[PDB]
């Protein structure tokens, strides 16, 4: 009788029940095979047999529930292929015997989580980053921007820029330690030059970090150079535009009537948007690219690591959404 | 048993019951379709399927009455085509099953609202402006003047002349805010030059306006330059004559016997004639174009936004009008 909510990400899987304040299970999207394998790449499901192993683990190992006794709400990256979605549905009704289910757009859920039907979302995960403009609940597809740059790319870059300081983070076990640092110490510098100049002249921006084996290490400008890649992807050999630019482009690809409201509603989702000082930066950067008379506003909610999941827990619980489910009868009938 | 009164305008629909002091329902003449659509353009019905949706909303959503249980009084712009009127009647007797109905000339009703049978009306709405000379209740058709310039054109012009001051009113949602300003602050300058000179030298004619989002803005000469378009339509690329001129022309196109009485009875109807200082202007301007010995007088009633509706509420209630109804029997007989 209780509905579920399964947010499948490139890095993590955030699962729980609809109506809850937060997901009860949060675990890696991996499958070890000597060795590990991420079945979701850039927010898209690449291996299906593996993906079933994840959903199987979700229901039975994590949530400890019968999948046929609960309607399940699955999530999907924006502009997800139709053959990709139809393949999910099939697996839920046939392999996991679900009584009903539905596939919602991750970014759209994050908007609802904020309490908004209309707005331009920025969802940066571990595998992919998206600019999704939404009007009256419908995400405008021709305006959506994609960017294959997220936390994992950022974690890798940090490892690299720590290697020039004399450190040796190469193995995958060590990569997690560099992820922890990235999450713990890093921040988004309001101005890059000014900050680098503070780092060159003083040691005020330096921070100590205790490694698993007790030893302490220090990091200076890496704190903000790493997340800077988001605004300048060319730092890692990417000729793509920054997040401020792709956000601007996204808005300009919409109708002129809604732009005022998109600018005024810049929601931020995904753990990669958790960098301290990212809101002050996106305000600054956007303000410049856009007109002078435009009111810009960035909304960065404290629990934006789980805005997608929270968005589905609300949606699943809504009265208006109940009709939009897909019963096994409907599927076994209409396909 | 109670009669209705439905004033259909290009911008608004003013509906209510006959005998009432004012209409109970006042709503936009729009139909959204992703987006909005004004079925009445320049006071004339262009889309009939939409217009039915408006009348349907009027009866059932707004007035909450059965159309077959009440005789309905509909309004029409002057010089409305006969095929236009015959199409209205058909829709009322056949689609809305009315027991009776009648189609009256908007401007003529406004005259009755003032308490006059003979006089030259000026009715400026949101979509069209008309000079209608009326004698003993009959509006003289060959003398009627039309002008495709009203509040909406005026609202658009104001947006434009606010853009030179540095503001950015472009979208349709913002257009309503510029309409509010137009209605709130604007006025008709007795003399244009003198006023512009006051604006160039001092800041006494400036007025602050609180925008929906709290921020305040200032407007100076736009207050009177916007409504000035009425006296000089060339401001917006219209080679047509002003309202003072078309009013003069209208009077000269009549018989010489009634001119004295037309001049002495210049009634003003429609929301566009609500600009403060428009009466002092029309007096001045007309006085000049006309002879010296002529007694000019402008009548601008406080409730002239609803003079057309009020005119029909009185007419529907009159004893002499009762015979002029059109019974469904009469129609289903004579067509
Ligand atoms: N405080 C933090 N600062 C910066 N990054 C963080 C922080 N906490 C978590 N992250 C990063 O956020 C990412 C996880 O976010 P999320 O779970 O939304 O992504 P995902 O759903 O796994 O992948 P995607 O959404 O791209 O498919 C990881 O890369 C993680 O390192
Ligand atoms: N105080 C005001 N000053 C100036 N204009 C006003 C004021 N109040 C309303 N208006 C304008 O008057 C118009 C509405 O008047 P009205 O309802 O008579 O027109 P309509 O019947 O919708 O159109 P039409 O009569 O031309 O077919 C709108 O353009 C509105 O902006
Ligand atoms: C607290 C935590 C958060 C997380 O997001 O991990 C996810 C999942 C993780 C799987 C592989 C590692 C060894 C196993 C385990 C771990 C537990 C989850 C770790 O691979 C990431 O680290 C990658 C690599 S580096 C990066 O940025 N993304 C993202
Ligand atoms: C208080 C009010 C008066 C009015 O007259 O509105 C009418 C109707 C309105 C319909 C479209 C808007 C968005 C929706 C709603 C509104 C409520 C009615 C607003 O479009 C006008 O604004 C046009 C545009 S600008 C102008 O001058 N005429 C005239
Ligand atoms: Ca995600
Ligand atoms: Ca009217």
């Amino acid at each position: 009788t209780t509905a579920l909510v399964c947010d499948n990400g490139s890095g993590l899987v955030k699962a729980g029940f609809a109506g809850d304040d937060a997901p009860r299970a949060v675990f890696p999207s991996i499958v070890g095979r000597p060795t590990l394998k991420y079945p979701i790449e850039h927010g898209i499901i690449t291996n299906w047999d593996d993906m079933e192993k994840i959903w199987h683990h979700t229901f039975y190992n994590e949530l400890r529930v019968a999948p046929e006794e609960h309607p399940t709400l699955l999530t999907e990256a924006p502009l997800n292929p139709k053959a990709n979605r139809e393949k999910m549905t099939q697996i839920m009704f046939e392999t996991f015997n679900v009584p009903a289910m539905y596939v919602a757009i991750q970014a759209v859920l994050s908007l609802y989580a904020s309490g908004r039907t209309t707005g331009i979302v920025l969802d940066s995960g571990d595998g992919v980053t998206h600019n999704v403009p939404i009007y009256e609940g419908y995400a405008l597809p021709h305006a959506i921007m994609r960017l294959d740059l997220a936390g994992r790319d950022l974690t890798d870059y940090l490892m690299k820029i720590l290697t020039e300081r004399g450190y040796s983070f190469v193995t995958t076990a060590e990569r997690e330690i560099v992820r922890d640092i990235k999450e713990k110490l890093c921040y988004v510098a309001l101005d890059f030059e000014n900050e680098m100049a503070t780092a060159a002249s003083s040691s005020s921006l330096e921070k100590s970090y205790e490694l698993p084996d007790g030893q302490v290490i220090t990091i200076g400008n890496e704190r903000f150079r790493c997340p800077e890649t988001l605004f300048q992807p060319s730092f890692i050999g990417m000729e793509s535009a920054g997040i401020h630019e792709t956000t601007y482009n996204s808005i300009m690809k919409c109708d002129i009537d809604i732009r005022k409201d998109l600018y005024a509603n810049n929601v931020m989702s995904g753990g990669t948007t958790m960098y301290p000082g990212i809101a002050d930066r996106m305000q600054k950067e956007i303000t410049a690219l856009a007109p002078s008379t435009m009111k810009i506003k960035i909304i960065a909610p404290p629990e934006r690591k789980y805005s997608v999941w929270i968005g589905g827990s609300i949606l699943a619980s809504l009265s208006t959404f109940q009709q939009m489910w897909i019963t096994k009868q409907e599927y076994d009938e209409a396909g």
